[PDB]
């Protein structure tokens, strides 16, 4: 019960909704859950989805890794930390999933979502995968706006676990996309203080991290003991005031006790 009391002291404390999800990669049903039918926004949390949309191209052969994309000091928005410095050179689409998932590269997921058709084709992948309540709706940097009952750019918290557990382990990629993309996730460079503040030694991660307006937050991650992933756990919450150091350690929090009952 633990756990659970964590997420709804953090929502008294943050004054908003935290959506939950502790789900068993093996058999892919959920073990606890808060407010799992509850909408929130993806932030970048989307950009995992991004990349196995790009990586389903790419063993259908309609993309490839190594292919380079070129753009110019004009295609550059808030936040692009990776993609500002290869603009003579360019980035391969490799690239690109990775500065989206391990630095959060704002204009690499642009560029990834260019590639696939955009906001609406990413909707159809995940439809087509059997995810009918996610929806991308707008690129970045507008996709983090976050309006309250805006229903555009969210997931829940059960259809992101659900849907994370396909892409990481399912049908639908190949091993080897399979295991690209959990590589880049485990490569993640912008999650330090969430649930990886929490990962004790030895122990395996892959995850990906959010920030938007209006307080939102949040983080899916494949973890376990021993070196290898056995859950997913998701965690959003929008709509508070708090700073964003509080939200990471609540978030930090709820990690704590479900490593500690593991």
């Amino acid at each position: 019960p633990e756990t659970l009391v964590k997420v709804k002291d953090a929502e008294d404390q943050l004054g908003a909704r935290v959506g939950y999800i502790e789900l068993d990669l093996n058999s892919g049903k959920i073990l606890e859950s808060f407010r799992p039918e509850e909408r929130f926004p993806m932030m970048s949390t989307f950009k995992v989805l991004l990349c196995g949309a790009v990586l389903s191209r790419v063993d259908a052969g309609q993309e490839q890794l190594g292919r380079r994309i070129h753009y110019s000091q004009n295609d550059l928005v808030e936040y692009s930390p990776v993609t500002e410095k290869h603009l003579t050179d360019g980035m391969t689409v490799r690239e690109l999933c990775s500065a989206a998932i391990t630095m959060s590269d704002n204009t690499a997921a642009n560029l990834l979502l260019t590639t696939i058709g955009g906001p609406k084709e990413l909707t159809a992948f995940l439809h087509n995968m059997g995810d009918h309540v996610t929806r991308l709706d707008r690129w970045e940097p507008e996709l983090n706006e976050a309006i309250p009952n805006d229903e555009r750019d969210t997931t829940t918290p059960a259809a992101m676990a659900t849907t994370l557990r396909k892409l990481l382990t399912g049908e639908l990629l190949t091993l080897a996309s399979r295991q690209q993309l959990i590589d880049w996730m485990e490569a993640d460079k912008v999650a330090g203080p969430l649930l990886r503040s929490a990962l004790p030694a030895g122990w395996f991660i892959a995850d990906k991290s959010g920030y938007g307006e209006r307080g939102s937050r949040g983080i899916i991650a494949a973890l376990g003991p021993d070196g290898k992933p056995s859950r997913i756990v998701v965690i959003y919450t929008t709509g508070s005031q708090a700073t964003m150091d509080e939200r990471n350690r609540q978030i930090a929090e709820i990690g704590a006790s479900l490593i500690k009952h593991w």
